[PDB]
C-alpha cells in the first residue's frame, strides 16, 4: 500500500501549506486597502500550485468537503475518505501551528478565523458556504473528469481560480470558509468555535450538491 | 431530447451562479479602494469556472447576447436560442433572488444594477456596450472554433479574461453590462428599468457585429 | 491575395480595440487607488483576447515594434511589414478616436498619453522602453516559435502577461509605451508630441534586440 | 559545448531581467495602496515570461536555490550548477545595476532590498524563506517533470504563480526573498548585508527540502 | 428696513455658497479613498467661513431647520423666519445651479443628492437626521448665546465642527442632509424627490428638539 | 437643587450623544481606507460640540474617568461624582442602544467594542489607556482651570483635540477606550466583557495620575 | 518708512514660505490615496501660521488677489499695493525656486502647476476661481474688520480654513489656484503658461467681487 | 527655585508625551493609506495639548531647537536653556522607551526614526529641516509674544498647526524631524545615527534664523 500512504502524506503536506500560505496571506498586517482580492488570489494560487504538485497522487483535495464530494461521487472508498479528512484536519492544524510560530503576535490576529459577518445569519451564512463549495466542487469534478473528446485547459489553474472566485464573493459574508479544515485550524488554535458548524454544514452540503448536480444533472 | 434539456438546465444553473457570484462581488460592501479590478476578475473567474463546468454541454453562453451571436452565427437553431435566453433570464433572476436573500439589506444596494455613468449619454453607452460585447463574442467565437491546425490554449480562461477586460473598461461607463440577463436580474428585482434598453440594444448589436466580423471578415 | 488583406484588417481592427480598451482603462476616472495593476492587466488581457482572436491570421502584432521585430527576424516581407504598421497606426488612431467620442471630456484627460515621468531623462526613458519591448518581443518570439519537442502553454495568455509585466514596471517611468501605435494615437489626437521619439526609438530598438537575442543567442 | 554556454547566457540574461523587472516593480514609487499584490504578480509574470523564453535551454532557474535544488535532485552536474549560480549572481547584479541607472534616486530607495520585518526574528525569517522556496521548488519539480500519463497545463504560468504566492505571503515577513540572487543584487549595490544570510540559508534549505520531499516522498 | 433685507441677501448668498462649496466637494470625482472625512470638513469649513462672514448680520442660519429652531426658540419673528427659508431655498437652488454649470457632467453625478443608504429605513433615517440636527442646533444655540460669565471660544469654528461631526456620522446613513435647503437643491434640479420628506421632517424635528432641550432643559 | 439635576441630565444626554456619534462613526461601514483619522476626529468633534453645549452646567465630563479625576482633584463632591458616573453609564448605554436601532445590522459589527489589539497584552493595554487618559485629564484640568493671568484659547476645541490625539495613538492598541462609559456601552449590549477591566483600570488610573500630576507637580 | 519696508519683506518672506510649503505638499510624491485633503490643509495651515506671524505688520496678504481686494476696498494705497504684488510674485518664485532645489526631480513634477482639469473649460475654470477667491476675500475682509461689538475668534485660523475650503472644492477643477503668485511661481519656473490667465482673471475678479459684496452689500 | 524645577519636570514630562504620542502615531501599523496627514495632525495635536497643559510654566518648548531659539532670542538664561535640553532629551528617550515597551515588536519598526528619503541629499535635507523649524519658531515667537494691541487667537492651536504643516511637508523629505529630541529618541534606542547630525544642524539653524528673522526683521 505504498501508493496509498504517499497520497495521505500528500494530503497532509498540501493542506499544511494550503493553510499556511492561505491563512498567512489572510493575516491582517494592515487595515489598509482591501485585502479581499489579495487573499482570494492567495488561496487560489496556493491551491493552484498544490494541485500542480500533489494532484497526480492524492488529487490534492486539501478539503474535507472536496474529499466528501468524491466520497459522494463514488470515486473514493470510505476508508480513504476518512484517511484524507484526518490528514487534512491534522495538516491544517499543523499549517496554522507553524504560521502561529513564524508570525509575530501583533499580526496573527485571530489567525484568520472564519467569522460570520455582522448582519449575516447562520442560515444565510450556510447558503453562501453551500454555493461557494457547490461551484468549487462543480469545477473540480468537471476538471478532474477524463471523459471528453476535447483536450485543453490547465487543471490546477482552473480549480484555483474557482477557489479565488469563492473568496472574491464569500469573504464578505463568512470569510469564504469553503474548507472545513481551513476553518478548523484557527478555531482549534484560538479556542473559538463560534458558528463553526456553519463552516462544516455549509461546505459539506455544497460539496454533496455539487457532487450530485454534476453526476446526474450535468454529466450522467 | 435528453441532451437538449440538460443543456437548458446548464444554461439556467450557470447563469444563476454567474449572476449570483457576479452581482454579489459587485455589491458595494465598502466605498473604499477601487472595486473595478476585483469585480472584473470576479465576473471573469465566474465565467471561467462555469465554462469549465457546463461548457461541454450547453456552451456556457449564460448571456442572451452570446446566445444571440451563435444564433446569428448559424451554429444554433432558433428554438434552442429562445430556450437558452429564457433559461438565462429565468436563471439570472433566480441568482439575483438568492443573492437578495443571503445578502444583508445594508450591502445589497441596488443589487449591482447596471446604471449609466453621469456624462455618458445613452448613445455613448450603447457604443461602449457594443464594443464590450463585440470583443467578447469575437473571443468566444475564435475560442469555441475547432478549425485550426494548432492545438493550445485554455478555453474557459480565455473567454473569462475577455469578460474581465470588458469590465476593466466598461464598468466606468455602464457598469459593464455585457450580459442582458445580468442586467435584467437587478432591474426586475429593484423595479428600476432606467436606460435598460441600452443593456439590451448594446450587447445584442455587439454580439451581431462580433458574430459577423468573425464569420465573414476574420475566418470565412 | 485574399489571405493577405484579411490579416491587414485584422491588424487594423485588433489595434483599434487594443488602443480602445487599453487607453480607455488607462483613463484616470479617479486619482484614487493605484491604477497601475488595473491598467497593466487591462493592456495584457486586451492583447490576450486579441491574440486569441486574430492571432491565427495576422499574428496579432498590433505593435509597429512587434511587426518590426518579425521584419528583423526575417519572418515577414518588407511590404507586409509596412502594411501592418500603417494598419496599426491607422487602427490605433481610430481606437483612440472612438474612445474620445464615447468618453466624457472630464475623464478623457490627455487620452492616456505616454508622458515621461519627472526625473526620468529621455536616455533613461529610452532604455526602459528598450527593455520593456525586449522581453516582450523575446516572449512573443519564443511563444510564436513552432520548433520545440514539448507541447504545452497558452500563446495568447503568455504574451499578454509579458505586456502586463511591462506595464507593471514601465508605467512609472514612461507610462509603459511598449507600442509606438499606442503612443501615436493620443499624441496625434491631442497635438502633444513631447518626447514622442522616445516611444518610437525605445520600442524599435528593444524589438530589434529582442529579435536578435532570440534568433542568434537563444535559439539559432 | 555550444549548447552549454548558450544556457549560461540564458541564465545570465533572464536573471538580469528577472531582477530588473522584479526589483523595479518593487521600488516604492508611492507609499500609497498596498504594493504586495502588484509586486507579487510582477515577480510572477517576470518569471512566467522568462520561463516561456529561456526555459527550453537553461530551465530558467534564475535562482541559486532553484539551481541548488536540481543539483540536489541529481538533474544537473556540479559544474553546470556552479556555472548557473555565477551567471545568476552576475546577472542579478547587472539587472539591479541597470535598474539603478534608469531609476531616479528618489524612487530607488534601498533598491528593493530584502529586509526582515520588525518582530520577525532571523529564525522565523529563515523558516518563512524555507517554506517559500519549498513550495516553489515543489511546483518547479512537479512542473518540469516529464513522467506523467496526463498532458495538460502551462509550465511557465504554473511556476510564476507559485512565485507570486510566495510573495503574497512572504513579502510581509522578509520581502519574499525566495531568490538568493535577487537578494544579493541590492545588497551588493547598497553595501547592506544585514541578515543577508537568512536569504541564502532559508531558500537553500527550502530548495533542498523541496528537492527531497518531491523525489522520495511524492514521486519516487 | 435696510438692516432687514441685507440679512436676507446674506442668507441667500451664504446658502448659495454653502451649497456650492458643500455639494461641489461632495461630487464624486473619484470612487477612490473615503470621501467622508473630506466632505465632512468641506461642509464644516464652508459653514465656518460663512458664519465668520455673514454671521453678524443674519446669524448665518443657511438652514431652514436652523431658522426653524430660532423661530421655535422665539428669537426671530415668524415673518423673518419665512423670509430666511425662502432666501435659503432660493439660494441653495442657485448654488447648485452654478455648480451644475461649472462642473463637467461626468462628475456632477446626481448633484450630491441626499439618498437613503440601503438597509436604512425612512424611520431610521428620520431619527438619524433628528440627532444630526439636534446636536447641531444645540451647538448653535449654546454658541450664539450671550448669557455666560466666561468669554472664550470661536463661534464660527465651533458650529462648523458640529456640522462636520454630523457628516462624519450621518453621511453613511442619509448623506448627512442636516439642511433641508442643501437637500432641496439637488432634488429640484435632478427631478428626484425620493424619500425627500425625510430630509425635511428629520432636520425640522431635530431642530425643534434641539431648540427645546436647550431653552428649557439646559439653559432656562 | 434645580441646578444639580440639570447637570445630571446634561451628563446623561451628552454622554448619550458622545457614544451615539462616537461609536457610530467608529462602525466599520467599510474595510477600506484607514478609519483611524476619521474616528479620532469624530470622537474629538463630538466632545468639542458637547463641551460647547453642556460644558457650562455639568462640565461635560461624559467620562467616568474624567468625573473620577475631578473627584480626585477635590473639585466635586463624592455624591455628585457617583451621580455623574451613573448618568454617564446610563447615557452611554442609551446612546449605543439608539445607535443599535438606527444602524443596519450589517454595519453594526460589535458596536465599536474596545477590543485589545493582537500582540498587545493587558499590561501594555492598561499603560496605553493610562497615558491616553493622563494627557486627556491633564488637558482638561489645565483648560478648565480659571487661575492664569492670560486669557486666550477655546476650551471645547482644546479638550476635543486631546481626545482626538488619544484616538490617533490608542486606536491601534485598544481602540482608544479613554472612556469607561464609551467602553461599557457596547460591552453591555453585545454580552462581551473580554478584557473589559482594562478599559476601567486604565482610564481611572490615568485620570488619577493626570489629576495628581497637575494639582501637585504642575500647578500647586 | 521703516514700518513700510518691513511689511514688504514680510510679504516677500511669507509668500516665499506659503509657496514653498504649499507647492511642496502639493508635489505628488505618490499617486496613492487622495491628496486633496492633505494639500488643502497644507495650504490652509501654511496661511494660518503666516498670518499668525506676519499678519500684524503686512496683513499677510501673500496673494495679489488679496492685495487687489484691499486696494479695491480702499484700505491700502496704490503704491503699497504694487509693492506687495511685486514682493508676492518675487517671493513666490523664490519659494518655488528653493523647493525646486531641495526636492528631487522625480517628485518635483510640474512643480504643482495649476492646470485646468479635463472637461473644465476656461470659462468654467474662471468662475470656479472667482468663487474660490470671493469667499476667501469675504472671509478675510470679515475677519480683518475691527468694527463689531463682539470679541471672539482666531483670525489666522479662520482665514486659513477658508483657503482650505477653496482647495477642498477647487483642486478638482483648477488645482485651486486662488493665488496668482502661487500660480505664477511654477509657471515661470516650468515655462508653462497654458491657461495661466485664468489664474489671474479668476482670482482678481473674485477678489473684487468679494471686496464689493462685503463693503456695500454686507457691511456698509 | 521651586518655580524653576517645576518647569524642568514640565519640559521632561511634556517631551516624554510628545515623543510617546508623536512617535507612536508614526509607527507603521499599516503600509496602507497615506499616514502623512494622520501623523502630521498627531504631532500637532500632541504639541497643542501639551502647550495647553505645561505652556504656562515652561513654555512647552519640548524641542532643543525651540529652547535654542529662545536662548538666541535672549528670553531665557543659558543655564535654564541647558536644563531644558537635557530634560527634553532625557524625556524624549523616556517617551520612546515606554513606547518601545507598550508597542508590539512587529509594529515598532525603527521606532519612527527620522531617516533621509532616497534622492534627498544631506544638504537638501538640512535646508528642509531649516525651513521646517524656521516657520515653526516664527510661529512660536509671534504667538508667545505679548506685544500687540490686538487680543485674539489660541496659542496652543496655532503652534501645533505650525508643527502639523511642517510634517505635511517635511515627512516626505526627512520624516519632518523638526525636534532634535524627537530625532534623538529613536536613534539612541535603535543604535542608528545615520545622518543624525542633519536633524540637529537643520533645526538648530532654522531655530536661529527664525529667532533672528522675527526679532530684527519682523518685530524689532
Ligand atoms: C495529533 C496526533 C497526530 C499523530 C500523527 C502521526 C502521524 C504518523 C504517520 C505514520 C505513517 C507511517 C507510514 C509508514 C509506512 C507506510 O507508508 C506504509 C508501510 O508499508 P508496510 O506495511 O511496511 O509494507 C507495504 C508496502 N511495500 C511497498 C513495502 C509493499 N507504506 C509504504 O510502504 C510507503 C512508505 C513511504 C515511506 C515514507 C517515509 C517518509 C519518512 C520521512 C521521515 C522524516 C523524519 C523527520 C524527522 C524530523
Ligand atoms: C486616413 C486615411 C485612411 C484611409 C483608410 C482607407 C482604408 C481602405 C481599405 C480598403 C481595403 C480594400 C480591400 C479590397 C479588396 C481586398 O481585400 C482584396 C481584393 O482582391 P482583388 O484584387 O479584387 O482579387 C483577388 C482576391 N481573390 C480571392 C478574388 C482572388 N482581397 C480580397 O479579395 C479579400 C476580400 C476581403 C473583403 C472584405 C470586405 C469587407 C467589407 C466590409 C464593408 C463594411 C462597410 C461598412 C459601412 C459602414
Ligand atoms: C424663482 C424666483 C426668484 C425671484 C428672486 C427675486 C429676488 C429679488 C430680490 C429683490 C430685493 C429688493 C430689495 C430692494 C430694496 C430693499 O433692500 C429695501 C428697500 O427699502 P425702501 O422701502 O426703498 O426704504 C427703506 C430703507 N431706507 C434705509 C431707505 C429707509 N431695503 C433697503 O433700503 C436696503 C437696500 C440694500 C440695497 C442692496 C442693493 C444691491 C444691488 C445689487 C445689484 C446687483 C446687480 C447685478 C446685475 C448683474
Ligand atoms: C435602567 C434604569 C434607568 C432608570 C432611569 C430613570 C431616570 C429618571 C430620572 C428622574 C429625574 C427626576 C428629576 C425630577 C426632579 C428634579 O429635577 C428636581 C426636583 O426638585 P424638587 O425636590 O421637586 O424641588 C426642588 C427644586 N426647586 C427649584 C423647585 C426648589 N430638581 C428640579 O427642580 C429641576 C427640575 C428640572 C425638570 C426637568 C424636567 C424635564 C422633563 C422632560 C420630560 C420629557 C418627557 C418625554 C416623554 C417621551
Ligand atoms: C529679480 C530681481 C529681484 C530683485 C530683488 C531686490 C530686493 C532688494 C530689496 C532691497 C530693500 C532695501 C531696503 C533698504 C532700506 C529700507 O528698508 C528703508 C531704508 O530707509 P532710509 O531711506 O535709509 O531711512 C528711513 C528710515 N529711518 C527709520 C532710518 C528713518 N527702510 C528702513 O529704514 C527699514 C530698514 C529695515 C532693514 C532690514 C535689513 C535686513 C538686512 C538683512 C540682510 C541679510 C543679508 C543676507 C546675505 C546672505
Ligand atoms: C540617565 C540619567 C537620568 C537621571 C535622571 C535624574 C532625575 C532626577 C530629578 C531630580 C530633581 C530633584 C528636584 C528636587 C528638588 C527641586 O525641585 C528643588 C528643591 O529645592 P530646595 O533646594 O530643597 O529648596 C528651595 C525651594 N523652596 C520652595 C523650598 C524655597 N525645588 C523645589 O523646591 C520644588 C519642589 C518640587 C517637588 C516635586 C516633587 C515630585 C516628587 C514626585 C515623586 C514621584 C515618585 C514616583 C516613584 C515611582
Amino acid at each position: 500500500s505504498a501508493s496509498f500512504w504517499r497520497a495521505i502524506f500528500a494530503e497532509f503536506f498540501a493542506t499544511l501549506f494550503y493553510v499556511f500560505f492561505g491563512l498567512g496571506a489572510s493575516l491582517r498586517w494592515a487595515p489598509g486597502p482591501l485585502h479581499v482580492l489579495q487573499v482570494a488570489l492567495a488561496f487560489g494560487l496556493a491551491l493552484a500550485t498544490l494541485v500542480q504538485a500533489v494532484g497526480h497522487i492524492s488529487g490534492a483535495h486539501v478539503n474535507p468537503a472536496v474529499t466528501f464530494a468524491f466520497l459522494v461521487g463514488s470515486q473514493m472508498s470510505l476508508l480513504r475518505a476518512i484517511c484524507y479528512v484526518v490528514a487534512q484536519l491534522l495538516g491544517a492544524v499543523a499549517g496554522a501551528a507553524v504560521l502561529y510560530s513564524v508570525t509575530p503576535p501583533a499580526v496573527r490576529g485571530n489567525l484568520a478565523l472564519n467569522t460570520l459577518h455582522p448582519g449575516v445569519s447562520v442560515g444565510q451564512a450556510t447558503i453562501v458556504e453551500i454555493f461557494l463549495t457547490l461551484q468549487f466542487v462543480l469545477c473540480i469534478f468537471a476538471t478532474y473528469d477524463e471523459r471528453r473528446n476535447g483536450r485543453l485547459g490547465s487543471v490546477a489553474l482552473a480549480v484555483g481560480f474557482s477557489l479565488t472566485l469563492g473568496h472574491l464573493f464569500g469573504m464578505y459574508y463568512t470569510g469564504a470558509g469553503m474548507n472545513p479544515a481551513r476553518s478548523f485550524a484557527p478555531a482549534i488554535l484560538t479556542r473559538n468555535f463560534t458558528n463553526h458548524w456553519v463552516y462544516w454544514v455549509g461546505p459539506v452540503i455544497g460539496a454533496g450538491l455539487g457532487s450530485l448536480l454534476y453526476d446526474f444533472l450535468l454529466f450522467p
